[PDB]
């Protein structure tokens, strides 16, 4: 048929003892193309690209919109897929009403209410939440977001403690990008800070590495991911994965990094088909514009056998 025979990378990675091979998606994708069909066949977990971000879910203080998030949760449950959520605390997609707050107590209450409301709504149904995203500067210091500037460094401890109470079953992650190389200061810095936060009792269950790679950089993940795992969190994960050129070598190296790290639970790719990627011109995903698996997909299948 037009659809091509294939194997599920999610089925294969589970048979290797990992939890999932996942994909970022949302309602716009699930209703179009072959996205739903490919996700049903080949992936075991879904993450909302945008529908759980702060601008989508709490556009006005205390006025929540769960329509896109509900769609994804409902779709995942109906299709037997795990669900991840996030990002609960992130500077990038933040409504103006939040970034304009200057009172530390107010912003703390706002952040806690945002975390608690989103996590409570889906309590027991979500595998993992990305509680704090992109909290680090490239030099390893903390990024000067409204949360850091107004609340101070304690915002990370408070966010995680609040998330734990909202849904004790969820795995709570901190996530950042440019953690793909051991040579990079951000990688060692997040490890050191996470070690110190865990010594302070912060319930950081996971470090998620947002893995946007250019050609050849897969090999670096083989040293970076073990370094991330040395922070001692229960879990690490590869997330938002895409690879310029989608070389089988790079993708297989990332997969093998996860297989080589006992605490790595799985891998999430940043979409299904190349034309829908934020980097589409670099054809960086595992399915082409015809929704057929690319050589990198086949190479992952062969590596996971
Ligand atoms: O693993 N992901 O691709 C992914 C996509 C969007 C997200 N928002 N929060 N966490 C996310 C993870």
């Amino acid at each position: 048929g037009m659809a091509e025979a294939a194997q599920s990378v999610d089925q294969l990675i589970k048979a290797r003892g990992k939890v999932y091979f996942g994909v970022a998606t949302d309602q716009n994708r699930l209703t179009t193309g072959k996205n739903a069909a490919i996700i049903q066949a080949d992936f075991g977990m879904v993450w909302p690209e945008n529908s759980m971000q702060w601008d989508a879910t709490e556009p006005s203080q205390g006025n929540f919109n769960f329509a896109g998030a509900d769609y994804l949760v409902n779709w995942a449950q109906q299709n037997g897929k795990l669900i991840g959520g996030g990002m609960l605390v992130w500077h990038s997609q933040l409504p103006s009403w939040v970034s304009s707050i200057t009172d530390k107590n107010t912003l703390t209450n706002v952040m806690k209410n945002h975390i608690t409301t989103l996590m409570t709504r889906y309590k027991g149904k979500i595998r993992a939440w990305d509680v704090v995203g992109e909290a680090f500067n490239e030099d390893g210091s903390l990024r000067q977001t409204v949360f850091l500037n107004v609340i101070g460094e304690d915002y990370i401890p408070i966010a995680f403690q609040t998330a734990r109470a909202a849904d004790p079953n969820a795995k709570l992650y901190i996530m950042d990008y440019n953690l793909d190389s051991a040579s990079y200061p951000k990688t060692q810095a997040i490890v050191n800070r996470v070690k110190q936060w865990r010594a302070a009792g912060v319930p950081i269950d996971g470090i998620g590495s947002q893995t946007h790679l250019s050609a050849g950089q897969g090999a670096g993940v083989l040293q970076a991911l073990p370094l991330l795992a040395s922070a001692g969190t229960p879990e690490v994960s590869i997330l938002m994965l895409d690879v310029a050129g989608a070389s089988p070598t790079d993708y297989v190296n990332v997969v093998n990094a996860c297989l080589n790290v006992q605490s790595c639970v799985g891998i999430t790719v940043f979409g299904v088909a190349d034309p829908d990627s934020w980097r589409a011109s670099t054809t960086p995903l595992l399915f082409d514009g015809n929704f057929n698996p690319k050589p990198a997909y086949n190479a992952i299948v062969q590596d996971l056998q």
